[PDB]
C-alpha cells in the first residue's frame, strides 16, 4: 500500500504504509524524506484535518490516496 503526500511546494513524496499506520507514523516518514519537523506538518485528506493519533483506515485513506501538507497557521 502506498500513498502520496504533496508538500506545500507541490513536491510529491511517495510513502509505503499499512492501513493501521497512524498519522503520527506518516509524519515521521515525511520527516525522514524531507526534513520537515512533525510539529510543522498539518495533513489533510479529502478536506479532513488528520489527527496524529488516528489511522489511515480511520480516515478511509486507501491505496494511492493523496494527502496534502497545508499551512501550520498558529
Ligand atoms: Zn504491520
Ligand atoms: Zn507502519
Ligand atoms: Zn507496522
Ligand atoms: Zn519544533
Ligand atoms: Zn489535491
Amino acid at each position: 500500500m502506498q500513498i502520496f503526500v504533496k508538500t506545500l511546494t507541490g513536491k510529491t513524496i511517495t510513502l509505503v504504509v499499512e492501513p493501521s499506520d497512524t498519522i503520527e507514523n506518516v509524519k515521521a516518514k515525511i520527516q525522514d524524506k524531507e526534513g520537515i519537523p512533525p510539529d510543522q506538518q498539518r495533513l489533510i485528506f479529502a478536506g479532513k484535518q488528520l489527527e496524529d493519533g488516528r489511522t489511515l483506515s480511520d480516515y478511509n485513506i486507501q491505496k494511492e490516496s493523496t494527502l496534502h501538507l497545508v499551512l501550520r497557521l498558529r
